[PDB]
DNA sequence: CGGGCTTCGGCCAGAGGTCGAGGGTAATAAGAGAATTTATACCTTTATCGTCCCATAG
């Protein structure tokens, strides 16, 4: 219903949901989990499982 | 030929080792302003309870 002149693009666009959903899947999703580095293999094969 | 009567098929419930150990992550937006109640603060009034003088019973 808003108007070409009385909204700006800027204006018109939350960025809040992405990057909520870019955080949690960042920081509580079931594959993303802290490095293994007690050893240098640990982490190549934590990264190639 | 309707009717008990057995049987079968679809649907839902419940239950699935224990004890560790470590790590991490956990949840937001109207202002005004009017109104009503409530905790506060000062003050007076009555009773209460600590307190002692006094007559007396032995």
């Amino acid at each position: 219903m808003a108007e070409s002149e009385g909204l700006m693009p800027q204006d018109l666009i939350n960025a809040k949901p992405v990057a909520a959903a870019i955080k949690e899947f960042f920081g509580s999703s079931q594959l993303s989990q802290f490095m293994d580095q007690n050893n240098p293999l640990s982490e190549i094969t934590h990264k190639r499982r």
